[PDB]
């Protein structure tokens, strides 16, 4: 972003080795036996003794913070994404639902569309020009490099690991945008000759030829090999592009601004299932037979707009989190409620290029077997939306308790009702105060609120004791919020000192194949909040096999809830997990309020 602005940012600090060792070790208390605590506590004295091995990788790391704008960067865009060979779709790229749009018809759907696109070039003009206003956390300014990563990039398909190109800045930056109709891709220039952008109503003819030039899905779905594993979409890739008219079509995907998707009509389903589905639109595409193949899932910014009004977007995970991608989304929908100005004669327009793709028995070949593998994930992804209308931040505020962490201390009861026991908890916590900073982990499962979970269900514990369990809870998940988005948090930490070992050469250090280690980064329980004044929600898949994949959106008077699951787990259901979680923040709204601390 604008230089000055990153430049008088803090940089990300490495934490004291003691501390973090510490906080490590109460935070595996409620999620391990006392066998295993035990020989743990004994691993950790030995790791921080003066000499010993501990003790040299920090100082590597710290030697790592002053010899680049972040030591932990790099290493974490690589293990977190780079180097995650799983398919990006629904194990990595978020997706997200949008308030539902009035159009009833075709002219509608692209009059919104034409719309969005408008909001989004608006919102890009703030970036190119540098103006875009700065955020803050804990009252402090935050990192804007995320926002110069979301437009015109796209991940790349790598051999052993991936890699992210971004042209936003390059010689000639991108004027033109991708829009996937019935799986035909076109390229789009949304700005004039002059360098000014397309009018809505422009953008509107536009849309229209792109339509007409695909009004049936008689071309192979080749965006679905976007969605197939990194190693085989490498190969799949490194073949397509191996056609002159092939790599011109990726380079201009690659290259765009964004993608726009016009997704075609869906078998309508029941209404009680209705939300799930246009979930698994947004982050699958429903399936080889739907929309899945009307996909681009390597491009960072993807937007969706469903026939039937519904509409949203997937995003690819490497250029940033979700507040960034947000603040983007309530600046566009804020826009496309902009009432149509005096509406001025547009002369006529070129026609928009078609990005014609050479189909081949092995790229064919390639395609299906895509399907395959996509079917297999979708069939084994369990969703379950959630809107929590009984309240919102609302209540938590009226007792004088943090929304999130009365959320997630809910989330800890939902659990310890369903299976009797804590488990390793993940909460995606930003680190953006810092230069460049991303996340850091804040982990829910923790001492006060086992004792809370604990002492909640025993009907032997007067209410007046549950709630005092109850807010030091919460008061323990706000306190390790504010470390971690300070950087006193100890997971990158941790994690820092594990890779600083593998460079270093020494053989890797028993803390780190310690089961305790293993069970605490096994996150049954992965979870991220995402503000936002539209009334949006955003959703991603389990880490793990047997776990859940929970996102919010604490609005004022109500919750967006999004909880995922895997089929092949019999031990997790998506349906019940949400409606345990309901329940929870219901009861301890019960509780606060059968006992007000005023008088
Ligand atoms: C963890 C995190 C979400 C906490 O955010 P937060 O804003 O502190 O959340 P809280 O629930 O504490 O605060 C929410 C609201 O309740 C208020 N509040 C908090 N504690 C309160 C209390 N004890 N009494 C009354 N009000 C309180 C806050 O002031 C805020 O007010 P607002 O509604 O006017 O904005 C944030 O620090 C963070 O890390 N966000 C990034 C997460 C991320 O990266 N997500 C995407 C991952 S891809
Ligand atoms: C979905 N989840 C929590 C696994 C990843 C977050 O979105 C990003 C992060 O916390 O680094």
């Amino acid at each position: 972003s604008h230089m000055a602005h990153q430049d008088a940012l803090p940089r990300l600090p490495v934490p004291p080795l003691q501390q973090s060792l510490d906080y490590y070790l109460k935070a595996l208390q409620p999620i391990v036996s006392e066998e295993e605590w035990a020989h743990t506590k004994q691993l950790v004295d030995e790791f921080q003794t003066s000499g010993g091995v501990g003790e040299r990788l920090q100082k590597g790391l710290e030697r790592r913070a002053k010899k680049m704008e972040n030591w932990l960067s790099e290493w974490w865009l690589k293990t977190a994404y780079l180097q995650f060979r799983q398919p990006v779709v629904i194990y990595s790229s978020p997706g997200v639902i949008l308030p539902k749009q009035d159009f009833v018809d075709l002219q509608g759907q692209l009059r919104f569309a034409a719309k969005l696109i408008e909001g989004v070039l608006d919102f890009k003009s703030m970036i190119d020009n540098e103006t875009l206003p700065v955020e803050f956390l804990g009252g402090q300014p935050l990192c804007m490099n995320q926002y110069y990563q979301i437009l015109s990039s796209c991940r790349v398909p790598g051999p052993k690991q991936d890699s992210v190109v971004n042209f936003l800045k390059s010689k000639r930056p991108p004027t033109h945008i991708t829009v996937v109709h019935n799986y035909q891709f076109f390229e789009l220039d949304v700005y004039h000759s002059d360098g000014t952008p397309l009018t809505s109503d422009q953008i509107f003819v536009q849309l229209e030829k792109i339509w007409n030039s695909s009004l049936q899905s008689n071309k192979e779905p080749v965006g679905i090999l976007t969605s197939n594993h990194r190693n085989t979409w490498a190969k799949a890739y490194n073949n397509l592009i191996k056609d002159k008219v092939n790599r011109e079509s990726v380079n201009s995907i690659q290259k765009s601004i964004f993608t726009v998707c016009l997704d075609k009509q869906v078998p309508r389903v029941s209404d009680d299932v209705y939300r799930n589905h246009v979930a698994g639109q947004m982050l699958h595409g429903g399936g080889s037979k739907f929309n899945s193949g009307n996909r681009w899932f390597d491009k960072t910014l993807q937007f969706i707009v469903a026939e039937d009004g519904s509409c949203g977007m997937v995003y690819e995970h490497a250029a940033a989190e979700g507040p960034p991608i947000v603040a983007l989304v309530d600046h566009v929908m804020e826009y496309t409620k902009k009432p149509e100005l005096v509406r001025s004669p547009m002369v006529p327009l070129p026609m928009p290029k078609k990005l014609r793709f050479n189909i081949t028995p092995e790229i064919k070949n390639d395609i299906e077997k895509a399907k395959q593998n996509l079917s297999i994930m979708i069939q084994d992804l369990d969703i379950m939306m959630l809107t929590f209308h009984h309240f919102g931040k609302d209540f938590p505020k009226s007792e004088k308790l943090s929304p999130d962490a009365f959320i997630q201390v809910a989330l800890q009861l939902a659990y310890y009702r369903i299976y009797g026991q804590a488990c390793a908890t993940y909460e995606s916590a930003s680190l953006r105060m810092f230069h460049l900073g991303r996340t850091d982990t804040i982990r829910s499962a923790s001492i006060d609120s086992l004792a809370f979970v604990k002492g909640m269900g025993d009907s032997t514990v007067p209410e007046q004791q549950k709630v005092e369990l109850l807010r030091k809870a919460v008061q323990a998940h706000r306190a390790y919020t504010d470390r971690a988005i300070r950087g006193e948090a100890f997971d990158r930490h941790l994690l820092g000192l594990k890779l600083q070992a593998i460079e270093d050469l020494v053989s890797m250090p028993d803390i780190f194949m310690d089961t305790s280690y293993a069970i605490a980064m096994h996150f049954n329980l992965s979870t991220s909040q995402v503000p936002a004044k539209t009334d949006c929600v955003m959703f991603f898949g389990p880490v793990v096999p047997d776990g859940y994949g929970i996102c919010y959106n604490p609005m004022e008077a109500h919750i967006n809830f999004s909880v995922s699951a895997y089929n092949s787990c019999a031990e997790t259901n998506a349906a019940r997990m949400a409606h345990y979680l309901e329940k929870a923040l219901l009861d301890m709204r019960t509780l606060l309020q059968n006992h007000p601390r005023a008088k």
